[PDB]
């Protein structure tokens, strides 16, 4: 398997674009930042609201815990500089003694998605998904997969109507035929390729994750596919897409399933998208939304829309018009 778009981007841009092992960071002055308030903690980071003291301006300091992965995240954030709806890198600093690095990013006025998403209109969903598609089409066009696309990593200032894709700590460069680690993404947003241990994945992983997110929004069910473990996650997906399309996909990519799917995985017919429509979510539902969702949520990553193809979908016509 090789990506159907942007496969040769890292080839064309060469070693100085993707070789993060040999990154030399020009560290900023740590005493130029003051930390004010912790805003959050991750598996990999603490995040604090802070001040850039020379300018007295609001910013974020992300303190990070292998060295390899710090360099990857920094090199990606430098390469993505200037890109639409990508979180802006302000600096990289570290402790004088301990050498613990921190990434300094722009501050965003987020509304938590459990609160924000239900307040959305149909146009709002169309608009923010379109804004997210600009960020993903940008990073894919630069040889980079995000690999952790989920609502926590999409920051929305609903007053400014502005969007930022954050947390590039799982992101990687795409190299044709590379076998990538499948333990990426949070469980609810993992593509089938991660769940059957198909390692030769590409940018199209982000598009499955986008699909899950989009299903949450239009069907008002967070998360859409609610599995308990990685095994059950594939069962929840199979109970919607069906097992017929699953077996053709496995056959097509020569994937053999783990032995202990045979007890838990039954034969399920395809549930139509229409069966998820209710009184409460009908506000979001149109024939264009379902068709768009259908073209993102495919077993076969090579059948999913590209971010670019997705921007031309009729679903986004109210948004292209409103921008003229
Ligand atoms: O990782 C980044 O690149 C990254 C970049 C920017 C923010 C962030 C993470 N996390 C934020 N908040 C947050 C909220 C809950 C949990 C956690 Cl760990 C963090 C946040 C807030 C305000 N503006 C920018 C950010």
């Amino acid at each position: 398997s090789v990506a159907r778009v942007y496969a040769n981007v890292n080839e064309k841009l060469g070693r100085s674009w993707w070789d993060y092992d040999n990154l030399v960071v020009q560290w900023g002055v740590q005493d130029n930042y003051e930390i004010v308030r912790k805003v959050g903690r991750g598996k990999y980071s603490e995040v604090f609201e802070s001040i850039h003291l020379p300018t007295d301006s609001k910013c974020i300091v992300k303190v990070l815990k292998k060295k390899k992965k710090i360099k990857r995240e920094i090199k990606i954030l430098q390469n993505l500089a200037g890109g639409p709806n990508v979180v802006g890198l302000l600096d990289v600093v570290r402790d004088s003694q301990s050498k613990t690095p921190s990434i300094v990013t722009e501050y965003v006025n987020n509304t938590e998605f459990k609160t924000l998403y239900p307040k959305f209109s149909d146009f709002d969903v169309r608009y923010y998904i379109f804004e997210l598609l600009k960020a993903l089409d940008f990073c894919h066009s630069k040889g980079i997969m995000h690999r952790d696309v989920k609502p926590h990593n999409v920051m929305i200032d609903h007053e400014k109507r502005t969007l930022r894709l954050i947390d590039w700590g799982l992101a990687e460069f795409y190299h044709p035929g590379t076998e990538y680690n499948v333990r990426v993404a949070s469980r609810y947003f993992k593509g089938p390729e991660l769940l059957v241990d198909f390692q030769e994945y590409d940018y199209s992983l982000d598009m499955w994750s986008l699909g899950c997110m989009f299903a949450s929004m239009i069907f008002r069910k967070e998360p859409f596919f609610h599995g308990h473990d990685n095994a059950d996650q594939l069962v929840k997906i199979a109970k919607v897409l069906g097992t017929d399309e699953l077996y053709t996909y496995l056959e097509r990519y020569d994937i053999d399933l783990d032995a202990q799917f045979d007890d838990i995985l039954g034969r399920y017919p395809r549930k139509p998208w229409s069966r998820f429509v209710s009184s409460e979510n009908q506000r979001y539902i149109s024939s264009e939304a379902i068709d768009f969702l259908d073209k993102l949520l495919r077993y076969d990553h090579q059948e999913r829309l590209t971010a670019e193809e997705a921007k031309e979908h009729p679903y986004f016509e109210p948004v292209r018009q409103a921008a003229a």
